[PDB]
Formats: C-alpha cells, structure tokens, sequence
C-alpha cells in the first residue's frame, strides 16, 4: 500500500489522507478536510483534486478535464488524477502510478 497517511493528524493512531485541497497546496484526510474547511459552500472558494460534487453515477471526472478522465493516482496527494494533468507538469514531479504494457 503506497497511501500517505494524514501527516498533520493527532488522533493515535492516526488517519489517512484521501483528498487534498490545490487552493491549501497541501494534502490532508476528510477530518482535518473538515475543520479546514468550514461550512460555506458551494466549496468554500477552495479548489480539490477530483472532488465528490453531487453527481454520482460510476466514475470522477478531473476539475475542468471533461475531455480526459482520471486515470492515474498521485501518491503525494494521495488521490486520483488524469494523465492530462501529470502532462502539463500538474503532477509531473509526483510519483503517481500507471499501467505498464
Ligand atoms: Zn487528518
Ligand atoms: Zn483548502
Ligand atoms: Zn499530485
Ligand atoms: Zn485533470
């Protein structure tokens, strides 16, 4: 299991850190997510990484990449992104892990 655990969590044990905000430059778990981001909506004028909007059906689409899908994971954010992102340098320096012919 290559999943980064929530590095700013007090709890001992502690948790792991599933989502991560861009608009904080920092990865954290929903708990901490939460404290961090208080109730405002529609986001709290904070971006994220594929985040989980009311839509629901099967799969996440990326922030603003309709025309490429999330298809890799990054390990420093401990989320899924797209290859598209990985490619414009988004995510060129984080180790994130592909398929493999
Ligand atoms: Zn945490
Ligand atoms: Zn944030
Ligand atoms: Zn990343
Ligand atoms: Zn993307």
């Amino acid at each position: 299991a290559e999943k980064v655990l929530c590095q700013f969590c007090d709890q001992d044990p502690a948790q792991d850190a599933v989502k991560t905000c861009v608009t904080c430059e920092v990865s954290y778990c929903d708990e901490c997510l939460k404290a961090t981001h208080p109730n405002k909506k529609p986001f709290t004028g904070h971006r994220l990484i594929e985040p989980i909007p009311d839509s629901h059906i099967r799969g996440l689409m990326c922030l603003e990449h309709e025309d490429e899908k999330v298809n890799m994971y990054c390990v420093t954010d401990d989320q899924l992104i797209c290859a598209l992102c990985k490619l414009v340098g988004r995510h060129r320096d984080h180790q994130v892990a592909a398929l493999s012919e």
